[PDB]
């Protein structure tokens, strides 16, 4: 049996590329994962998706979308896929001890931001911390908040969102910021910013919100608390394309790259849609409009063979 | 008054770019026209969008985006604009006798469906009549149905629609098709399809839904009817730029140039979304992603300022 489509992971875009798929007839197989919906399961209301005047939240959206899917007629399954084979006319996923094949695949396995890795981050996320300035800042107004980077990404969130918080402080384990000079003079600019070099954060505290962060000195080890009500995690992301490493090109921080404004990949009869290919938006809804163009991409392609 | 940002459009790209400039408290001032809602507006059941596990009406949709980007603080005005100065730090926009002010603008015209311009044609519309066989193919299985154009997209448009129609029959006003060779030999291949050159549709016929086409031969001028519950229109769009042509770089069919895979325009401070720049995938949620990503572009690029 080979599937005209294979789909690889169940956040906007992989939703969005089922949807699309399933209504062309194309009978797409979708491997949605074991930690399945993508990363706004992991969240709380989700307000800039167009479409919900009232919002929604991350699972209530998610779970829409599912059984949108379902409704015309993907074949949804929550499993992990393990190796992938992706070159030539029929590609192969690995499931644990079972193997399925397609003509066609879409990557759709997103990004993971990175974590603190330290107790309450996760018990707390969508109730005080989160990784999205854009998603959320607007519910810490005049409230003392943290960013946690060291980089752009960091500076771009902290200068963001003094135009909700009362405080903004920032915190990098080292003293050096990999961050660009004019990112970098930006929040030094800033009144609302402070800085705190040479910190790492080793708890979250928080009763069912955040409610502080216990600090370390990186060269010292002294410890002290800082009360805050947010903690906003601004250390990077990972694109999720350990699978296709070696068989689909990747740029030098691992997203995969695709052909001007299509999802087109390295690899004939692959496509890849999401947070996996763009570093710059990450954002739901743009996340299903490029689920949407690789399942168009696919169909357009799979109809000239 | 300068304003920080302008929208010029309420279709998805429009109004999901409303959605993002407020929530980041840009306070932005959209001009939705007096035929405000875009495309979907015109149309009945949207099932592709992905968030509704059992359909939206175009206007049900396009009326949540509206609340919604009015729930965050956008200033929706339904006037169209009439002419535009979008050179230099701050941009004028001309509505009647009015002027407004910003530094920054995003462009998010759409595109017009270019039409049979034949009575029956706009009361029929989501009714028989469509313009987008991803949108409403589904809805013609086993049915008679034509297709009217003579280049790629109605090559492409009848031969996907086999899939779910009973026939299609491919409507052309001149003898030669300026589609590629390729798209051309696929549908005579195809033994769904039939051709029709050197005819025009002078009316839909439709009780409540599309019945029938009267058909004239353009050398002869011999007329005839045609049984058939569906016509898709498949004639070309017009991306809606003629504002701004002569400011903005514009590629040989009239859509708006952007860079990479941004938003940004050949000029400083103006962005552009949605179909008036896309004419590949034409769909909301491309749309809306698309107009999203605008609104990041535009928030960064004021941030530099
Ligand atoms: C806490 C948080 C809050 C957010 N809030 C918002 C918000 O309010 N608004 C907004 O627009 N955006 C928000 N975002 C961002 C948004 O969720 C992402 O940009 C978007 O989900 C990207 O979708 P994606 O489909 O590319 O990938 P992801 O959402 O990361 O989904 C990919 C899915 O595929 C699965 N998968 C990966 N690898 C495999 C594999 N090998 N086999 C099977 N399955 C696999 C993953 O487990 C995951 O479930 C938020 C993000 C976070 C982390
Ligand atoms: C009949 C029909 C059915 C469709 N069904 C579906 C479907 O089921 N699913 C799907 O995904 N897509 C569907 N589409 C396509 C989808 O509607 C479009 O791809 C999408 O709306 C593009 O959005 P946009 O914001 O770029 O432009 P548009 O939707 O065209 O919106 C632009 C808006 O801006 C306004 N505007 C333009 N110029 C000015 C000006 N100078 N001043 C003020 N206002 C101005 C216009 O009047 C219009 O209201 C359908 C399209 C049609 C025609
Ligand atoms: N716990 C942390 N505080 S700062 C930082 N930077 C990278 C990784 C972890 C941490
Ligand atoms: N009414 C029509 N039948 S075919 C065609 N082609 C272009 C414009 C109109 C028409
Ligand atoms: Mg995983
Ligand atoms: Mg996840
Ligand atoms: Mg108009
Ligand atoms: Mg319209």
């Amino acid at each position: 049996t080979v599937h005209d489509v294979i789909i690889i992971g169940s956040g906007p875009a992989g939703y969005t590329a089922a949807i699309y798929a399933a209504r062309a007839q194309l009978k797409p197989l979708v491997f949605e994962g074991t930690q399945f919906g993508g990363a706004l399961m992991t969240t709380t209301e989700v307000e800039n998706y167009p479409g919900f005047r009232e919002g929604i939240t991350g699972p209530e959206l998610m779970d829409q979308m599912r059984e949108q899917a379902l409704r015309f007629g993907a074949d949804l399954r929550m499993e992990d896929v393990d190796a992938v084979q992706l070159e030539g006319p029929v590609k192969t996923v690995v499931v644990g001890d079972e193997t399925h094949q397609a003509r066609a695949v879409i990557l759709a396995m997103g990004a993971a931001a990175r974590h603190l890795g330290v107790p309450g981050e996760e018990a707390l996320t969508g109730m005080g911390v989160s990784t999205c300035a854009t998603c959320d800042g607007f519910f810490f107004r005049d409230q003392d908040i943290v960013v946690v980077g060291g980089g752009d990404s960091a500076m771009e969130e902290a200068t963001f969102l003094t135009r909700f918080a009362r405080s903004v402080t920032l915190i990098h384990r080292r003293d050096e910021f990999r961050a660009s000079k004019i990112m970098l003079e930006r929040a030094r600019a800033n009144e609302k910013i402070t800085f705190l070099t040479n910190t790492e954060i080793t708890q979250i505290e928080g009763d069912p919100k955040v409610t502080g962060v216990r600090l370390r000195d990186t060269v010292t080890g002294e410890e002290s608390k800082l009360d805050v009500t947010g903690v906003f995690v601004a250390i990077g992301h990972d694109p999720r394309s350990e699978l296709v490493r070696g068989q689909v090109e990747l740029d030098d921080e691992g997203y995969v790259k695709v052909q001007g404004r299509t999802t087109y990949t390295s690899l004939d009869g692959v496509f890849a849609a999401g947070d996996l290919v763009d570093h710059t938006y990450r954002q739901a809804i743009t996340a299903a409009g490029s689920g949407c163009a690789a399942s168009i991409d696919a169909e357009r392609w799979l109809a000239e063979q």
